[PDB]
C-alpha cells in the first residue's frame, strides 16, 4: 500500500475521480486534505486541457489536493492510467495535512511523504503558463478538461 497525493482530475468533484472508487482497480480510502510543502508549477497545458504539476519544485505555487491510502492494485492501475513513465512519472514529495480546525502535548505530526504524478520533460514554455494553486476542471479559466479525441 501507499498513499498518493492527486491535484487534478482525479480529485473529489474532478472528472476523473469515478476511477478511485471502481473496485475493479483495487482500494482507495479518502486521508486528508493536503498542501504541498514545496511550491511546483502546475500549468493546464494541450489540447486536452490537462492538468501537470512540472518537475521544478522551488518554483510555481504550493499546490492543494488530497491524499488517498491506496492498495498495491489501486497504485499500478493509476501508474497505467498516468501512462507512467512515459507522459507522467510517479515521484515523491511531503504534503503539509490540512486540519478542519487548528490546533495538546505532544502535537499531532502535519506533515506525510506521498506519491505523486509529475512531468519532467515538457515543451519548455509550458512553465510560464499561469501556475495553478487548485486546479478546477470548470474553473474560471474556461479551460475544461476533454478527454475527446
Ligand atoms: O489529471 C491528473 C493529473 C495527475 C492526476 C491527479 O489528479 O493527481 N490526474
Amino acid at each position: 500500500m501507499a498513499l498518493v497525493f492527486v491535484y487534478g482530475t482525479l480529485k473529489r468533484g474532478q472528472p476523473n475521480h469515478r476511477v478511485l472508487r471502481d473496485g475493479a482497480h483495487g482500494s482507495a480510502a479518502f486521508r486528508a486534505r493536503g498542501r504541498t510543502l514545496e511550491p511546483y508549477p502546475l500549468v493546464i497545458a494541450g489540447e486536452h486541457n490537462i492538468p501537470w504539476l512540472l518537475h521544478l519544485p522551488g518554483s510555481g505555487r504550493l499546490v492543494e489536493g488530497e491524499v488517498y491510502a491506496v492498495d498495491e492494485r489501486m497504485l499500478r492501475f493509476l501508474d497505467d492510467f498516468e501512462s507512467c513513465p512515459a507522459l507522467y512519472q510517479r515521484t515523491v514529495l511531503r504534503v503539509q495535512l490540512l486540519e478542519d480546525r487548528a490546533p495538546e502535548e505532544p502535537p499531532a505530526p502535519t506533515a506525510v511523504q506521498c506519491f505523486v504524478y509529475s512531468r519532467a520533460t515538457f515543451p519548455p514554455e509550458w512553465a510560464q503558463l499561469p501556475h495553478h494553486d487548485s486546479y478546477d476542471s470548470e474553473g474560471p479559466h474556461g479551460l475544461r478538461y476533454n478527454p475527446r479525441e
